[PDB]
């Protein structure tokens, strides 16, 4: 089961994006072997628990999760997306250039810096 809560169903995604109950949402898609998210995955432990009470990530494969295969959905190494307010939002988790995180490079420094700006500018309130 691992640390980093995952998730890979229609059901569990679906309700998971409302059932928020805290702040954002942040969500991968790729491989469970996949380099890029080694990486990332090692940052997660570092910029977890730091503001877990407001954000709520979640792995998912791009094989087990339903998320419309169409027939050829596949076809980039890997990559991050956040969710707020049941919406969907384009939020790196750390771009150090351009381009989302597919090759993954910021470890936990770029990431807290977004991860401040995200979970702090999507909270959406007066606090």
């Amino acid at each position: 089961s691992y640390m980093l809560p995952h998730l890979h169903n229609g059901w569990q995604v679906d309700q998971a994006i409302l059932s928020e109950e805290d702040r954002v949402v942040v969500i991968r898609f790729g491989h469970d072997w996949d380099p890029t998210c080694m990486k990332m995955d090692e940052v997660l432990y570092s910029i977890a628990e730091k503001v877990k009470n407001f954000a709520v990530i979640y792995l998912v494969d791009i094989t087990e999760v339903p998320d419309f295969n169409k027939m050829y959905e596949l076809y980039d190494p890997c990559t991050v997306m956040f969710f707020f307010r049941n919406k969907h939002i384009m939020i790196d988790l750390g771009t150090g250039n351009n381009n989302k995180i597919n090759w993954a490079m910021e470890d936990k420094q770029e990431m807290v810096d977004i991860i401040e700006t995200v979970y702090r500018g999507a909270r959406k309130g007066r606090g």
